[PDB]
């Protein structure tokens, strides 16, 4: 007889596992596919490790998270600094006076500025209802048109006008020259894979790869006094109310038998015309000598029951739809929902690292 | 009576008075200057440290040693990222493929070296006879032409094709697109300045301002058992045969009531018709809100024994005075000779920490 029984082997999953262990709670991990680390999981290819459902850079500006996480894997000083072409351009993300530079030619910080402020002058000042309007009004009509409109359009395969004002995490708008893609102290990647590092999570416990807990739900929850379900919530309840959408994606993913391909981790095809959204050659993510190298092209697509989900449409009709499968699982006994999936959000890893460690702690308080 | 003398509060006898309080050694700390910390001296003008004698950017690939200066003062994730403006272009330093891109319009890594390796052959197999065509051979004349001549002319003193090869061994060059200027494991800036810092090492350990050693040598002297200098070694035995060559640098700084001037910690202007080298922004290393900046230009300076030691010549000549004053400094006992100054070489702040950790190892274990 389990204390608990925990549902996915990600990251939600895999920290409350690593923390229940050892406060001597008897625990066991179901996880449906063939391999532990859900969306985060590494694969090795003769040397290089490969972000498999796509590129992962760690980023926090919690020292106690950082240390959490460095304490079982070292990692490296890796600075995510995305490129983005756009027909015949390259341009440096996220947007700063690089960036600036090579679209106008612009050098001084002020005159910048200037330039993005007298953008947004067509169309006024109203509060933006939706992601084209809250984009302009960041960074004007030329950045929008040529970095942000076609990718997000491919990307959520809906029009800008018709999205959320923040459908999407806002990346850095700076006016230094600096191609760092996110604002934390402390950035970098698990040096040999997160898969590693998770199996530290994991060490010592019990995990079961191969089984979908869904269609065994009342026998294996009878095996356990609690469950931390990491799940999607709406398949859960057998799309009760109907699915919550998402985009999925997939990746074609390819062998070179040269040493460098593009020269960078991430680079992103703004160009509504390219089928793709970015190209991953994954051994600019940690340095290493190699004669060949691996590199995947990502596609998104509209997701139906059997992908992977990925990326949450959070309008208001989803979130009326969330709601009502939230109602359900507020009444669910013994069962905690936890994770990306079973909280239909998008978590960077270290918020749901934080968010698996309070639960822990939530539940410690008093069984 | 004390045990030891440090005679400089520099880095090197910053460390030095750390370790050896830390082992009950009665300490006194000389320093010639009405400041501690030696040339990473920082001084803050309403909220912004100011580097008062160039540009410092911690970086280390050794973890004991980035630990030990974190576990004193707390380093932000700062990346050294110059930039280049050579007459209307700017360019992204160190040489990586955000340079090429920005020389050439190439995008691909193969075709970037393909450009270089071509220019490096444009005299053939030919030796080098100078520092232009060293040059010219390391990276190709564009990148030479645009970024390393008029620089190196003017911190020198005229010529390329007048200056020896051996100026240059090497110039860094990467195929991937990454403007950081270290490649180590490690990078940033204290938190509240250098001088913070040091001040720590000095914390508990008397210091005496103001005191130039070499001026009362003996009273001094015998005030410990033994003596850890860090000045100038060949001012320590009179010039005695004659002075050791360095280059000198000279800075004018400008307070502005605005807050962003440059949009970037350092700035290079390889232009050999701009007196200047570089302009240096010190707020940019270390994020702050002010609403003024304040900026520094560097010019190369004629040096004259007198003037301040910046880089050292270490040219065969120069070597070979130092081997003299080695000799001495060996017959000198109770002496210990350690630092940039005491032994004639350039250190980064890391390396000249490793030395003092040693050498105070190296002091314990031999007594
Ligand atoms: C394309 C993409 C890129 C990302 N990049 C970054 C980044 O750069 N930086 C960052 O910090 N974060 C990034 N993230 C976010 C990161 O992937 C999530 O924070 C992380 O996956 C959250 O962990 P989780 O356990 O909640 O969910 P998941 O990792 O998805 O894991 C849930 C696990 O549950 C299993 N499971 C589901 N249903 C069942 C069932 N019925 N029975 C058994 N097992 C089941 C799944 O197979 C899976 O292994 C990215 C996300 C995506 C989609
Ligand atoms: C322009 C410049 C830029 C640099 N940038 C970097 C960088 O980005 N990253 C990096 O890692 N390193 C950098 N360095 C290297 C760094 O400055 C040295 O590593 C550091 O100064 C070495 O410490 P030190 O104690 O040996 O010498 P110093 O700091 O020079 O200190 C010696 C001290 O002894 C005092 N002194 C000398 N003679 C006497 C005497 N007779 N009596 C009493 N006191 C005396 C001096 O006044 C001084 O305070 C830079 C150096 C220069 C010159």
């Amino acid at each position: 007889m389990y204390d608990y029984i925990i549902v996915g082997s990600g990251l939600f999953g895999a920290v409350c596992a690593n923390e229940l262990k050892k406060l001597n709670k008897k625990v066991l991990v179901i996880e449906k596919r063939n391999h532990i680390g859900g969306n985060a999981y590494t694969e090795d290819c003769e040397g290089i490790q490969i972000h498999k459902y796509g590129a992962h850079i760690f980023h926090t500006n919690d020292k106690y998270i950082w240390d959490y996480v460095n304490d079982l894997v070292e990692f490296n000083r890796f600075t995510n600094s995305p490129l983005a072409i756009y027909k015949d351009k390259l341009f440096n993300l996220p947007f700063n006076m690089n960036t600036f530079h090579q679209m106008w030619g612009v050098k001084d910080p002020q005159e910048a500025q200037n330039i993005i402020n007298a953008q947004k002058k067509k169309y006024g000042d109203k509060v933006p209802e939706n992601l084209e309007e809250q984009a302009i009004s960041l960074v004007g009509e030329d950045l929008y048109q040529a970095l942000i409109k076609g990718y997000t359009e491919k990307q959520w395969g809906r029009s800008a006008k018709e999205l959320p004002a923040f459908i999407i995490k806002r990346i850095p708008v700076r006016f230094t020259f600096d191609n760092n893609y996110f604002s934390d102290r402390y950035q970098g990647i698990p040096v040999g894979g997160y898969t590693k590092l998770i199996e530290k999570m994991l060490e010592g416990v019990d995990v079961k790869l191969g089984i979908d807990f869904l269609k065994d739900k009342d026998s294996l929850a009878s095996k356990a006094h609690r469950i931390i379900y990491t799940g999607p919530i709406d398949q859960y309840f057998d799309y009760r109310f109907g699915a919550l959408e998402y985009r999925s994606l997939k990746f074609e993913t390819e062998r070179h038998e040269f040493p460098n391909f593009q020269g960078n981790a991430v680079i992103n095809f703004t160009d509504a015309n390219v089928p793709y959204t970015r190209i991953i050659e994954h051994k600019h993510f940690d340095y290493v000598e190699t004669k060949h190298t691996v590199v995947t092209k990502e596609y998104p697509l509209e997701w139906k029951v059997g992908d992977e989900p990925y990326y949450p449409v959070n309008d208001n009709k989803n979130m009326e739809l969330f709601k009502k499968y939230r109602e359900l699982a507020s009444r669910e006994d013994k069962v905690i929902f936890g994770g990306r999936l079973a909280e239909y959000k998008y978590y960077d890893m270290h918020q749901v690292i934080s968010a698996a460690l309070y639960q822990v702690k939530n539940i410690m308080s008093t069984d």
